């Protein structure tokens, strides 16, 4: 039985095939048929192209050798080449236009999800062109999705030589009969078939995928829209900044470009942005996903005042100071959203742009104390139960797995009675001891949050709700200001605490505010609707955050 | 006696003073004298400007209020303002042209070096302009050099109100008689003098500095060229990437912009780039200063083969893969330099540009084994003593302080006999047990390297020299290639192992190679000549690495 799938890059995982450019070029330039492909294949396994693919020479060294083969191929067929003609120009465009074959990637991902060992096997070159980054970016993206990437120029062997195939079996630690091999070049397909491997000639993706699904017995074609790429914690770059003697801040970092700082809510983690981190990095941003003060690998001092908004924001400014960042885009959810609006108001110089998921910006009422204000809405009663130190800590820390499984659920999966929690005398009253697994989460993900909360518990997290009065007084200083820097408000239709209607007057304080709205989305926005969140964020970042 | 110095920003630490723009504008536009300054100061402590400086309103909200005051100031004096006239345009240019007053910064740094508590006290605003980053960048740079930064808009108090002064004493935890206060506005100077503080009216920097040196008793004017800013390890952002199950890589990170990856030599540390990290970040780069495999907080597996060049380079590619970086500029010294040339040769796609300090690129001789090659030069005899496992480890680990103090010395400070170490039967033969402190290093810096080498010792570091044969075979695959990506070779005049002449033929393999040369510079290039290294690197990065 099959347990490994192998794919070529050109014509299989990446389209349009770079080899096809020779054919299009001669047709566009009305040149003799196959003239470009003959110059490209001159000398066979002794010629320029084989040397390049084995890694003997770099692409920049090969460019003039291919041109010499082009003048030799033209003089025989009695033809003239134009003066505007450049081989580098032709290849630059072909490499630049070659994009990932998404349905083929999805199929490769689905096979790996189902236990298959996957690999890319390609005839490639050492790219030293001034424009090499384009391909480095494509390869970097593609490679993370496979167990192995075998490149001809790195192994010094080429397809169709039999050595590379034996090297491929050796890497996969599998018998040829356990391997499906996909290629667009019949010649390169032959030696794999010869060893007894299952082969697929790839012409059109759809047919190749039909051949793949019948041979693996797994549905790969027409399957549902897959979730965005997530994060495996152990494969991330983990960063640590000391902001003051007793306070260190932890973050996960991915990508290059403008710094985007992601701020989670209560009782969350950097992992809460797992579906946004690869997506935002791929979109051209440097993502810094925080473990906010009180959470995960970040310090959790006991004192209530360590979690007032003023202190939290000053510490976030020091975080940028110590990392040498003059600015960052700040994107927050729930308590992170509140932090992010106050970063925009108090430190507009350090905030490139501001975005909030679910959390609206509501100016403090200087006439009404926040305890009065919170009491006026029955949906905010849980926050009053959070006030007394040690009480909610006790309940939420008793069974970590039950806590997260009960919390992290979609709009139609509610198990916790969010009303009259003070009257009921408990947050977990009339709730299962063993809740069902929400469709949003896996057992492993819940267990990641469980392990994270084992270090400091709920004291620091709950303290974020225990500075209602300090936060109110601090907020009153900002009453005459407006948020005039780029801003995005994203509302979640089915969040019954942070309701979309609560954001209705924000235009009065943020006139140029931009918006997004997600239908059928609960409180846990990022994992409830990851695809839409990424769509809205990337669209807004590219237009407003540069 | 004086123990604290306080400086204003505008007109003191930053020039040309932004307040002076009002005067230049009216003179250039041939407008009534003081017209701009009257509109700027309209309503006094009740008007627009005071509100802005206290933080009641942001700069963008103030812009139209100042314009309203400009139409009111012009109608009284019977004058017309042009149609091309914009207040925002005037302030944008004034903020943009305002640069750091380097001699004033040097003086502030020298006072802090001598035990003074230093602070910036300024009347500033909440900057929310599209161009706010310019000032955020200036403030971020300036602030790191002081114990405190008190901003009017953040504290909600302004100069000359007496409250801010009492707030300043409170922050400094010092009596007014212990404080020197520097300001360009006599009015803002008055309340400090009134409390008994030492004051300095700042008109021209030179005179202000003369007044400062006589009052502190420390030479601040005409003093020698200071060393570049260094790194305090505890204030850095520390990053950790797992490249394989048993291998994690540690790095220090600072700045934004293109990623510059710094690779140290033997037996060094990320700290070896201490003088380059702030300088390169300030120059517009994202610096990643590595703890190379075998060093510091990075993993140090015991096996010799874990340190062959192929493995080291593959791990550096995975480092970029896990951080989500398609490329980095690679800058290396000694063994890091060798790694960096092999990164350019084997992975040109992932290398934006390559730079080496001291280490030349020499192609492998396919006819001569590296043991023969190394033997041909008597300066390389220490490398033969490094070959036998456990021998050099024993000597170098016996006294860590003696090891580093003996090694880290300038060209005229040599204490170790580098010749016939095998014949002498020891690396430390006829060398002091307690060497003098080199002028390049402080006791604290040596002790940082001592603490770093306490975790894994010298086995992993020495293993870099123990793959002569594997490295040679691997290098032979690259014999037909050329380095065609941007490249810099920096030679050190007095390095007697890695001599400048050894780099003489590099143009044959790197035709577009760029060069730098540092005279009177030993092996430890970065700490021997930090200023010149930074000059050469920044100049090359800005022209060749974008
Ligand atoms: C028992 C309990 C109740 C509330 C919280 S706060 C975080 C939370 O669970 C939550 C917040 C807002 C919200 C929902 C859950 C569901 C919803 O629609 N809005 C924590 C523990
Ligand atoms: C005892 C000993 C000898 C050599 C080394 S290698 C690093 C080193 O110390 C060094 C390398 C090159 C070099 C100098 C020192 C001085 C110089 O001019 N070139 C380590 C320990």
């Amino acid at each position: 039985t099959l347990r490994a799938a192998v794919f070529d890059l050109d014509g299989v995982l990446a389209l349009p095939a770079v080899f096809g450019v020779l054919g299009r070029t001669e047709e566009a330039l009305a040149l003799p048929r196959g003239l470009l492909n003959d110059a490209f294949q001159k000398g066979g396994p002794e010629g320029a192209t084989t040397r390049l693919m084995k890694g003997e020479i770099t692409l920049s060294q090969w460019i003039p050798l291919m041109e010499e083969n082009c003048r030799k191929c033209s003089e025989t067929a009695k033809v003239c080449l134009p003066k505007n003609f450049s081989i580098k120009e032709i290849f630059d465009k072909a490499i630049s236009a070659r994009k990932i074959n998404r349905p083929m990637l999805q199929a490769a991902l689905m096979l790996r999800k189902k236990g298959f060992t996957t690999a890319i096997l390609t005839n490639t070159w050492l790219d030293d062109r001034a424009e090499r980054d384009g391909l480095a970016q494509l390869m970097c993206e593609l490679k993370m999705h496979f167990d192995f990437l075998i490149e001809s120029c790195q192994v010094g062997m080429v397809k169709p030589e039999p050595q590379i195939y034996k090297f491929l079996l050796d890497t996969l630690k599998a018998s040829p009969s356990e391997v499906v091999f996909l290629d667009d070049i019949g010649a390169n397909l032959k030696p794999a078939r010869d060893l007894g491997m299952v082969t697929i000639l790839v012409q059109d993706t759809d047919t190749a995928l039909k051949e793949l699904e019948k041979v693996t017995g797994i549905q790969l074609l027409n399957t549902p829209a897959p979730l965005p790429t997530s994060c495996n914690p152990s494969d991330m770059s983990h960063g640590y900044v000391t902001v003051k003697p007793r306070v260190r801040l932890h973050f996960v970092e991915l990508g290059s470009g403008p710094a985007v700082c992601l701020c989670h809510g209560f009782p969350e983690s950097w992992y809460s942005w797992r579906y946004q981190i690869p997506a935002l990095a791929q979109a051209g941003y440097r993502v810094l996903a925080m473990d906010m003060k009180g959470y995960g690998e970040s310090s959790a001092p006991p004192e209530i005042e360590e979690y007032c908004m003023e202190v939290l924001c000053k510490e976030m400014v020091t975080f940028l100071d110590k990392l040498g960042l003059s600015q960052a885009v700040f994107i927050g959810h729930d308590w992170g959203g509140m932090l992010v609006w106050y970063m925009a108001l108090f430190y507009p110089e350090r905030v490139r742009a501001v975005a909030s998921l679910n959390t609206p910006f509501i100016p403090a009422n200087p006439n009404m104390s926040p305890l009065e204000s919170i009491k006026a809405n029955p949906v905010f009663d849980y926050q009053l139960y959070f006030q007394e130190p040690g009480v909610a800590e006790a309940e939420l820390e008793q069974n970590l797995s039950r806590t997260f499984k009960s919390l992290f659920r979609a709009s139609d999966e509610s198990v916790l009675s969010m009303h009259k929690v003070c009257e009921a005398g408990g947050l977990f009253v009339n709730s299962p001891e063993e809740p069902s697994l929400s469709r949003m989460v896996t057992e492993e993900e819940i267990q990641f949050y469980v392990q994270q909360f084992k270090k400091s518990g709920f004291r620091g997290p709950l303290n974020w709700y225990r500075n209602m009065e300090r936060n109110w007084k601090w907020a009153c200083k900002s009453l005459g200001r407006k948020i005039l820097i780029p801003a995005l408000m994203v509302t979640a239709e089915k969040d019954f605490v942070l309701v979309p209607q609560m954001s209705q007057h924000m235009e009065d304080w943020i006139p140029h505010l931009k918006r997004g709205h997600i239908e059928d989305c609960g409180h846990w926005t990022q994992m409830d609707k990851p695809t839409e969140v990424n769509q809205i964020l990337i669209k807004w970042l590219d237009s407003d955050a540069r």
